[PDB]
């Protein structure tokens, strides 16, 4: 009896590179391709949005002058190559899954259309979402949030690889700093949190989509997650 029947899990490029930090290491990914498969077999509906961090950074692109159009494509692509390299993964542990391109990509990958990623979902498919939106300026925030929006997803687990909650304090310096355990949409803008992007923030309230934020490299953790066993933290409109 899971506590959500269709979730969106976000994963940040870093998550795929493994030790270096770069890069994709697919020993890694099949380590978190093999819990989301355990899930899955809930009967859970699934869908992930990964960053491509790994990848790409568009900080130094920045520095080094590169145009800020351009240099976002180039990382929607990286985008692209984790959602590959996770669906592959998720293929070796049997899980029929679907990748969905924001960036219409005919022959390596079906391109996104709501009506095709809602009828995979129900037929028991994994999606994986890349490219973000197909659009520039944007976050990954504002991906996961829209596409859980668009598949109507009860929660976004935002599988954080290292933190495991939204504390009252930065819990890197204040040694005291605890987590919260249940916040509203409202209260943690009441508090100036900034858990995700403030457009995507709109997008997950308006549609009265859950937010947890929770440390994924726990072995289990996720599954957890979704048997609403609290372990990080979950912001909702109570």
């Amino acid at each position: 009896e899971p506590k959500y029947q269709r979730i969106l899990i976000k994963l940040s490029g870093e998550a795929l590179a493994g030790e270096k930090g770069v890069g994709i290491d697919i020993p890694t990914v099949q380590a978190i391709a093999k819990e989301i498969a355990e899930v899955h077999v809930s009967g859970v509906q699934i869908a992930l949005v990964i960053g491509g961090g790994n990848l790409w950074r568009g900080e130094p692109a920045a520095d080094a002058g590169m145009d800020r159009v351009q240099a976002d494509y180039t990382g929607m692509l990286g985008t692209v190559m984790n959602a590959l390299v996770m669906a592959d993964s998720l293929q070796h542990y049997g899980v029929d899954t679907r990748v969905q391109t924001a960036i219409p990509m005919q022959n390596v990958a079906e391109p996104y259309i709501r009506g095709r990623a809602l009828r995979h979902l129900e037929k028991n498919r994994i999606v994986v979402f890349g490219a973000g939106i197909g659009s520039p300026y944007f976050s990954t925030d504002t991906t996961a949030a829209l596409r859980a929006a668009e598949i109507e997803a009860d929660a976004i687990l935002m599988a954080k690889n290292g933190v495991d909650g939204v504390y009252n304090a930065d819990p890197k310096k204040d040694a005291n700093a605890v987590k919260f355990d249940e916040l509203t949409h409202g209260e943690v803008i009441k508090r100036g949190l900034k858990i995700m992007d403030a457009t995507a923030s709109t997008l997950s309230m308006d549609n009265d989509i859950d937010l947890v934020v929770f440390n994924m490299n726990e072995a289990g953790n996720i599954q957890r997650v979704v048997f609403g066993e609290h372990i990080g933290t979950t912001v909702s409109n109570k």
